[PDB]
């Protein structure tokens, strides 16, 4: 096992100013370490601190444009997480949001960049367990990253195997790309939407899967139904997903049919301390 030499950085709580309330509590805000402005969310019991200690680990371990990176933490009243701010929110409000103006070139391509973060977790050993619509995040409409790392090492995306024997592999996560890219293709449907978690480890079983999503071709509809195969290693690998992904964004229309086809501000991705 080899070392795991990433750096955790400790930030001074009077180097942000918190702009507004993203959700809840996580925030909007700058952070300014040096003449820059960082655009950041910003993540605000001794079980809690020991959960949100978990996700700096694994964000401070990874670097990969498709995947989300910890700027640092602080340690004041309770732990903060910060990260970069992605402006345009989660993929799944983005989508529902903008039913009317998705592209099919927008779509394959985030099919692409999520693909090729879930092959960079995989590199890394790193089994992400919760592989979601809503945990893919949106710096521009150009550039998604993975998100949310609280269970790496949700009943309707897991593996059979992970509902029946609580197993996780890198096929685990697979599968969740699946039950994502079919997220992504019904412009933010809820997966087995009425039928009670309790009904799913039976359905599957039974050989049913999710339909085919209306602006899909046989040959989309037919990767999803890959990710789906009981025999985890008869899954497409994230390394196959990109290739085969990007082969149709070379040609978007041919398999996704839909109608009507401030001054010293600095991304994070661009602070390489
Ligand atoms: C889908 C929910 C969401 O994430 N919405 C969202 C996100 C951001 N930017 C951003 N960037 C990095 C991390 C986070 C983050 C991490 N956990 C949460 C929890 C709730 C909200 C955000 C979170 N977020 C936005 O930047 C402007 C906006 C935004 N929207 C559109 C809020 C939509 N609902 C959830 C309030």
């Amino acid at each position: 096992e080899a070392p795991n030499q990433a750096l955790l950085r400790i930030l001074k709580e009077t180097e942000f100013k918190k702009i507004k309330v993203l959700g809840s509590t996580v925030y909007k805000g700058l952070w300014i370490p040096e003449k820059v402005k960082i655009p950041v969310a910003i993540k605000e019991s001794p079980k809690a601190n020991k959960e949100i200690l978990d996700e700096a680990y694994v964000m401070a371990s990874v670097d990969n444009p498709h995947v989300c990176r910890l700027l640092g933490i602080c340690l004041t009243s309770t732990v903060q997480l910060i990260t970069q701010l992605m402006p345009f929110g989660c993929l799944l409000d983005y989508v529902r949001e903008h039913k009317d103006n998705i592209g099919s070139q927008y779509l394959l391509n985030w099919c692409v960049q999520i693909a090729k973060g879930m092959n960079y977790l995989e590199d890394r050993r790193l089994v992400h367990r919760d592989l979601a619509a809503r945990n893919v995040l949106v710096k521009t409409p150009q550039h998604v990253k993975i998100t949310d790392f609280g269970l790496a090492k949700p009943i309707k995306w897991m593996a059979l195997e992970s509902i029946l024997h609580r197993i996780y592999t890198h096929q685990s996560d697979v599968w969740s790309y699946g039950v994502t890219v079919w997220e992504l293709m019904t412009f933010g449907s809820k997966p087995y939407d009425g039928i009670p978690a309790s009904e799913i480890s039976s359905i599957l079983e039974k050989g049913e899967r999710l339909p085919q999503p209306p602006i899909c071709t046989i040959d989309v509809y037919m990767i999803m139904v890959k990710c789906w195969m009981i025999d985890a290693d008869s899954r497409p690998k994230f390394r196959e997903l990109i290739i085969e992904f990007s082969k149709m964004a070379r040609d978007p229309q041919r398999y996704l049919v839909i109608q009507g086809d401030m001054d010293d501000v600095v991304d994070a991705d661009e602070y390489l301390i």
